[PDB]
């Protein structure tokens, strides 16, 4: 049929090239609020939004994450560009080569030729990338026509990653078939993280609470909870004869970790799995204290569960107390098991990735491409829909990485992470509110808290940027409430996005706070909780989301053998070292850059009022450079550098 004529030669590659070029053409349209657009503009933007709703589609029945608002599928223009594809393929291929090289030669035989070919093709692809960028710099006038060759390279790297996918599945099909030496052996040629040397140290263990992957749970305590019955004699055994619970509470020196919210991620008993044997996890309570000099936090006491009737109190022992040493190491391991569950499922997956999913969808469906807030927000969602589909499909099915690495049955893990996302309150989850609610917002009381102090620098810089940008387009609160696209966006965020606590936006100040939280969550918050993975979470003895043995049943009389029984099977350690290396090794885009991350790396902003010398954008960029210098200076004085919130290391979006 002559009506099939358009379909005869049309493929995904042509369509991607068309999308890529049309994006550049649409970036030049000057942005406007709907009520200030002309009638032709109102008509065109309404038509485009209606079309966008065909391809950006909400579902709450996405595979392996039921109940969580998700994109039904990833639109063509939301696949990662070739810069992200090469970086990620590079990391995965290198990890495969490293793994295969550690297998016995007879086992490696199944994979080594295929991995060598992938490694060769990847090097070829990088050479092409370098050469295309060489040609663009040599003949800038013809750079528009090079976009097509970049699109062709994208096709090639997509195909390579598809073949990597098959190889990884072939490896996992044979996983089973394929005393701390084993936890080093799984690294192969990779260097062990610094935590491997320090993990037994009590002060190191405490520092995780303020400078680790989960800086969000620690809170000041003024009176101990009824279900944590620590006595004064016990407290003085650790803190000295001239201290007391009363004195330490009054002087703001007591801090509590309580993992009650883990729910079914802390199974009530043993969970037996075919691939990993018998596994346990916990919802413990731990007390930390500052010395009177506030030099640093010290762990005082640990109860390995919520009910003191069934969980005895473990109190930090003196160095001489050899009979109490191993029970204490076991109690610390219990807390670290709770930590990987809480961090990965709640702080990372639920509260960054799965929140940003909803703001991405709302933004594409309700704010027109010519809306200044679409222009501002879209760079902060680059690669988000893609990486989250990856999470749901690759990491969360039965026998996948999360079923292996986390103790709970996979259905309970899926449901509990989902429930956490649905319960997460947007306003209460903002950094300054989080700090205030937990009473850890005062540097006099708790001086060494790098997440707070570096985090507030970035939060406030973003806030001032959102204020400057809003002020370009919205002259009054009436302009906010007159914006029909913003009102629709809020409607979808509440109704389809199910973001708890979200509310109508009725003025400029509130709009600024909302935008600050959206941008911070997409960029800095994700960076702070994602990029510690390779340096802090790759070594199983320092942290793992399952234990192979129950919590210690008594503080006294444990041996090294008792503690070793908690260590996970080698398969768990193998999946752990590889996934956490990958997820923290891809830095794609940078907060404040505001250029496309794919060729031709054009400016995000065309409006002269935004891009003016010394204007809103330049003020944000210069502020981030000051923040960078400030943090570098702080890290010279810190016991350990905390680098995760350096702006040079914060991607603009959540894409890994
Ligand atoms: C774990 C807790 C994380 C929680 C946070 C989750 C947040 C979202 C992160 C989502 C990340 C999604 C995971 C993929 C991220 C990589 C980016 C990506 O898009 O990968 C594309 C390819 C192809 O896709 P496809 O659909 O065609 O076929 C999937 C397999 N049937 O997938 C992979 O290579 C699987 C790599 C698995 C990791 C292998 C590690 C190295 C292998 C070394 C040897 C293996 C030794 C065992
Ligand atoms: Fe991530
Ligand atoms: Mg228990």
């Amino acid at each position: 049929s002559i009506f099939f004529s358009p379909l005869k030669y049309l493929g995904a590659e042509q369509q991607r090239s068309i999308d890529a070029s049309r994006s550049l053409l649409d970036n030049l349209i000057p942005p406007s609020l709907p009520q200030y657009d002309n009638l032709a503009g109102k008509l065109a933007r309404r038509a485009v939004l209606t079309s966008k709703k065909l391809v950006y589609v909400w579902t709450e029945n996405f595979a392996n994450v039921k109940g969580v608002p998700m994109a039904r599928s990833v639109p063509l223009g939301e696949l990662p560009n070739v810069d992200w594809l090469l970086k990620t393929a590079g990391v995965i291929v290198e990890l495969i080569v490293n793994f295969v090289a550690s297998l016995p030669a007879s086992a490696a035989a199944q994979f080594e030729r295929i991995a060598a070919g992938l490694s060769g093709d990847l090097e070829a692809a990088r050479q092409v990338h370098e050469a295309l960028l060489e040609e663009a710099k040599n003949d800038p006038a013809a750079a528009g026509s090079l976009l097509l060759r970049f699109t062709e390279l994208q096709t090639r790297v997509i195909a390579l990653l598809t073949r990597v996918g098959l190889l990884v599945d072939d490896i996992l099909k044979s996983a089973s078939n394929l005393g701390l030496n084993r936890f080093r052996a799984v690294f192969g040629t990779l260097r062990l993280p610094e935590v491997a040397d320090s993990f037994r140290d009590d002060e190191a263990f405490a520092y995780w609470r303020v400078a680790g992957p989960n800086p969000l749970l620690i809170r000041r305590v003024d009176a101990l909870p009824a279900n944590f019955p620590l006595g004064e004699e016990q407290f003085r055994r650790v803190m000295g004869a001239d201290d007391s619970l009363l004195e330490a509470a009054a002087s703001r020196r007591l801090y509590l970790l309580d993992y009650a919210e883990l729910g079914k991620l802390a199974p009530s008993g043993a969970v037996d799995k075919l691939l990993t044997g018998t596994g346990f996890a916990y919802a413990p309570i731990a007390l930390f204290a500052l010395g009177k000099d506030r030099a640093g936090l010290l762990p005082v006491a640990i109860q390995c569960g919520q009910d003191p009737a069934t969980h005895p109190m473990f109190v930090r022992p003196a160095e001489s107390e050899s009979d109490l040493y191993w029970g204490w190491q076991m109690a610390k391991t219990v807390v670290q098991v709770a930590e990987e569950n809480y961090h990965e499922m709640f702080v990372h997956l639920a509260q960054t990735h799965l929140v940003s999913e909803a703001f991405c969808l709302a933004t594409q469906r309700t704010l027109a491409p010519s809306h200044p807030l679409h222009v501002l927000l879209a760079p902060h969602f680059e690669g988000t829909l893609f990486i989250n589909e990856g999470g749901a499909r690759i990491l969360l099915p039965s026998a996948g990485f999360i079923d292996v690495m986390f103790a709970a049955p996979i259905q309970d893990t899926q449901a509990t992470a989902g429930g956490n996302r649905l319960g997460f309150d947007f306003y209460r989850g903002m950094l300054p509110e989080s700090l205030k609610a937990r009473n850890v917002d005062d540097p006099a009381a708790l001086p060494d808290y790098p997440y707070r102090d570096d985090g507030l620098l970035v939060w406030n810089a973003i806030r001032q940027w959102a204020a400057d940008y809003v002020a370009v387009y919205y002259a009054s609160d009436g302009d906010v409430t007159a914006d029909v696209e913003l009102a629709a966006w809020v409607g979808e965020v509440i109704g389809s996005g199910k973001v708890a606590g979200f509310r109508p936006i009725t003025g400029r100040s509130q709009l600024v706070e909302v935008l600050t939280m959206v941008i911070f969550t997409a960029s800095a918050q994700h960076a702070a909780v994602n990029f510690p993975q390779p340096s802090m979470m790759t070594y199983a003895p320092a942290i793992c989301a399952m234990s192979a043995a129950p919590a210690p049943d008594s503080p006294s009389g444990k041996s090294e053998a008792d503690w070793l029984k908690m260590m996970p099977p080698t398969l768990v350690a193998l999946e752990k070292v590889n996934i956490y290396h990958l997820l923290g090794s891809v830095y794609h885009g940078r907060l404040g850059d505001y250029r496309q991350t794919g060729f031709p790396y054009a400016p995000v902003f065309s409006d002269r009022r935004v891009t003016a010398s010394g204007g809103p954008l330049e003020r944000f960029q210069a502020r981030l450079k000051e923040v960078e210098a400030t943090i570098r200076t702080r890290n010279q004085a810190r016991r350990k550098p905390y680098e995760y919130l350096l702006p040079s290391r914060i991607p603009a979006s959540t894409n890994i």
